[PDB]
C-alpha cells in the first residue's frame, strides 16, 4: 500500500529532520542538482536510501539525499535525486518520493527536470516552466480507479508566482517519454505535432502522483540541449550533462524566492 | 494458457446458465452498469469470481456478475462488473471475458465504455458508436505471432444495425489510453490531431482479443463528460459518476434493441 | 550484465566460427529469412540455440541460426531469425543477438524486417531502407544511464553506401509498434500523421541497442503490404510473413550487395 508506505517515509522524515512537517517539496533530478546548493542552507541532509520505499531493492546503486531547508517558514523538502522508470523500477517506487513528500506535509511539490527542447525560440540552459505536459509512457503510477482530473495539473497559480520573480519565464509542454535513449529527430518532429515544447524522461507520473495526493504542482525544464534533429547536429553529451548547470545555479535560488511567495 | 482458460470458463458458463450458447456478449464499462436492468429477463446470475479466470491472482475487489439473457433471438452474456489493465492486471485477465466469451458462442462482443467526448458536439450523455481505435496503450492482448488484422475491428454492419435502432447515433473514433488518471489537456489536443473523437481508458484490448478469436464486435462508447480542456473548464467527478445513471434505462433500451437486430 | 552475457555469447561465436571478429552481422526476421542462402556460403552454421542469452524454455518453438559468410569485405554473423517483444521475451532478450554481434565485432549491424507501407510512393515487395525511427513501444531496451543520441540511429553513410548498390532502394521512417496486431486504419493515419512511412512490430529495440553499443545500423524494411486503411482492405500475416518470400534469390543478393559496399 503505497500511502501506508508514505506515512512510514514520513515518520522517518519527521524523527531524521525533527521537522513535524514539510509544507513544499522540490524533486531536483538529471540537470538540476546545482539547485540544491542554491535552495539554501540545509539544516539536515540523509539519504534517500534510507527512507522506508525509497531506492528500490533489485537494483541499489546509490541514491541522493532528502535535505530539510527551511525557505522562511516554509520547510522545504529537497529531494537531490530521483529514480526513473527507465531505471525497470515498478511506478509506485518512481512515486513514492512525492508521496512520500505530501504525506510529510507538502502542499506543493516543485518537480524539476532536464529536457531538450523541441521549439523554435529555445535555448540550451533555458528554464521553462511547465503549463501541461503529455505522458507518452503509456503508464500510470496509479493503481485501480483513482480517476485523477489532469487539467491544470501544474498549477497556474504556481506558474503565476514564479513569474513574480522571473517575469520572463517561459513555459511549455513537456513530453514525458519512458527513455532512457534520446529521442530521434523523427521522433522530436513527431512530438512537436503532437504539442510539446519539451521532452525529457521524467516528471509526468511524478505529476499524476502528486495531483492524485491533491498536492499543487510546480514544473520547472531545463532545456539541456534542443532536440535531436534540430540544430542538424548530433546530441553534445558534455552540453546535456553541463550546459545547463549554472541555470539549475539561478533556479534553485529563483526556487527559494519562488517557494517563498507560496 | 489464455485460451483453455477461455474454453474452461466457457463450460462452466453452459453447465452453470444451462446455455449451449451466448452468441452475443454485452461487456458493461463504466456508466453502462445501470444499464443491466434494462436487458431483458436474464435466466442465470452468476458472480463473475465463480468463473474459472475471471478474477485475477493480483487485486480482488467484488468481481461483477455475468448474466445469461434471451435478447431477440440470441442468448446474451452480460459482463456486469469488469477488471481494468489501470488495475494492475494482466491483459489476459482483462480480456478474458471476452475470450471466454467467444468460446461460450459468441459471435458478436458488445463492448461499452466511457468516455471524454473529443468532439466539443458530443453531448454528455449520448451513446457513440465506435468506428474504429486508437490503441495508445502500447500493449496487446495477444501473444507471439497472432498477426490479426484490424480493418474493420468494429464491423461496419453492426454499427449499421445499431444506427436502425437508433439513427441519431454518432460514431467515432476512440483512443483507449491505459488510465486510470484522465488525459491533460495538451493530451486532449493531441489526441484529436491524432484523429480520435473519444477517449477512455479501456475495450482496445477486448476488441484486439475479439477480433483474434473471430468475434465481430459492437463498441458503443458513452460519452461521460467532454475531455479535459474541451470546455474551458475542469473535468467534474460530479457529471462523470452520473452521466449514465441518467442514461440507464435508455442506454439498456438502446442495448436490447440493437442486439435483438443482430 | 547484458554486456557480459553479449561478451559470453561472441566468444562462442569467435570459438564455433574459429573467426575472432565478425565486423557485419545481420539480423533476418519476417519476411527475410528465405534470403539466408543467397547471401553467401556459410562457413559455419550454429543453432542460437546453443549460444548464451539466445532462446527460452517457458515456451520453446524452434530457432534461428547464426551463419558466418563472407561477403565483399567481411565477416558477416548473420542472425537467421529473431525474436519479439510480442512473444513477451525481456528486451535483454529481445537484443542480445544484437549485443553479441557487437560483442563479436559487430560495428555495423543490418536490421531487416517486413513492415506496412503507409507512404503514397512505397509498394508491396519493396525493400525500404529505415531513415529514421519512431519508437511507438513505450519502452527502451537501455535500462540506467548510458547516454545515446539516437540522431543518426540510421545512419547516413550507410544507406549511402546501400545506394551505390542499388540507389533504387527508397528510404522511409518506421514506427515500431509492440504488435502482435496489426494497425487499424485510424491508428495508419495517426502514424502518418506522426510522420511514419513504415509500419512494424520489431527493430527500434534492437537499433538503440547497437547504437548504445557503438555499431552503425542499416534498417531494411520489406514493404509486405500497404499499412491498414490504404488498400481499403484487411492486412495478412503470410502476405506479410513473406511477400517478398516471392523473391528469396533477390533480397539475399540485395543484402549481400549493399554489405560488400560496407
Ligand atoms: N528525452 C530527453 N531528455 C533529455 C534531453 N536533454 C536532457 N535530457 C534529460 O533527461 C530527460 C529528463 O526529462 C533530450 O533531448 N531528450
Ligand atoms: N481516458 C478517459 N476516460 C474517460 C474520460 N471520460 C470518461 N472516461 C471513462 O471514465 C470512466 C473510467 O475510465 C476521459 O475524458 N478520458
Ligand atoms: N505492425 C505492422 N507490421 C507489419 C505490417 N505489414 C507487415 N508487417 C510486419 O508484420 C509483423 C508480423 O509479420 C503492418 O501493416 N503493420
Amino acid at each position: 500500500d503505497p500511502d501506508e508506505l508514505a506515512r512510514r517515509a514520513a515518520q522517518v522524515i519527521a524523527d531524521r529532520t525533527g521537522i513535524g512537517e514539510h509544507d513544499v517539496a522540490v524533486v531536483l533530478g538529471s540537470g538540476w542538482l546545482p539547485a540544491v546548493a542554491a535552495l539554501g542552507s540545509p539544516t539536515t541532509v540523509l539519504p534517500q536510501a534510507e527512507l522506508p520505499g525509497f531506492v528500490p531493492p533489485t537494483a541499489a546503486g546509490h541514491a541522493g539525499e532528502l535535505l530539510s531547508v527551511p525557505i522562511g517558514a516554509h520547510r522545504v523538502l529537497v529531494l537531490a535525486g530521483r529514480i526513473h522508470a527507465y531505471e525497470g523500477h515498478d511506478l509506485r517506487y518512481v512515486v513514492h518520493p512525492v508521496r512520500a513528500a505530501r504525506a510529510a506535509g507538502a502542499q506543493i511539490m516543485v518537480l524539476t527536470n532536464a529536457a531538450g527542447g523541441l521549439r523554435a525560440d529555445l535555448q540550451v540552459g533555458q528554464p521553462v516552466l511547465i503549463s501541461d505536459h503529455l505522458n507518452l509512457t503509456a503508464r500510470s503510477p496509479l493503481v485501480g480507479g483513482e480517476f485523477v482530473d489532469l487539467t491544470d495539473a501544474y498549477s497556474p497559480r504556481l506558474r503565476e508566482l514564479a513569474r513574480q520573480s522571473d517575469p520572463q519565464l517561459a513555459e511549455g509542454v513537456y513530453a514525458g517519454l519512458p527513455g532512457p535513449h534520446y529521442e530521434t529527430p523523427a521522433e522530436i518532429r513527431m512530438l512537436q505535432t503532437l504539442g510539446a515544447d519539451l521532452v525529457g524522461m521524467s516528471t509526468v507520473h511524478e505529476t499524476i502522483a502528486a495531483r492524485a495526493a491533491g498536492a499543487e504542482v510546480l514544473g520547472v525544464s531545463l532545456v539541456t540541449n534542443l532536440a535531436a534533429g534540430i540544430t542538424g547536429e548530433p546530441l553534445s553529451h558534455a552540453e546535456v550533462l553541463a550546459a545547463g548547470a549554472a541555470s539549475a545555479t539561478r533556479m534553485g535560488a529563483l526556487l527559494a524566492d519562488v517557494i517563498a511567495r507560496f
